[PDB]
């Protein structure tokens, strides 16, 4: 049996509306992964829940669960737009 962990970037400024797409990673409860958080144009790192977040916040140690399915939620707000491609 394979267990999953979904890393969903959401816009904490826009009522949790999705930024980009979901990162679907799978493995075993025995395995733990290290994921670097990607900050796109005009979006600000608020916080992360699920997946054990590092003291710097820019990396997150995730672990796969058949109970939870480790839904890692990365919250982002709107900063100052300098007129260009949103992502």
């Amino acid at each position: 049996m394979d267990e999953d962990a979904t890393i969903t970037y959401v816009d904490d400024d826009k009522g949790g509306a999705q930024v980009g797409d979901i990162v679907t990673v799978t493995g075993k409860t025995d395995d733990s992964t290290t994921y670097t958080v990607t900050i796109p144009d005009g979006y600000e790192y608020v916080g992360t829940d699920g997946g054990v977040v590092s003291s710097d916040g820019k990396t997150v140690t995730i672990t796969f669960a058949a109970d939870d399915s480790d839904n890692v939620v990365i919250h982002l707000k709107h900063g100052l737009e300098h007129h260009h491609h949103h992502h």
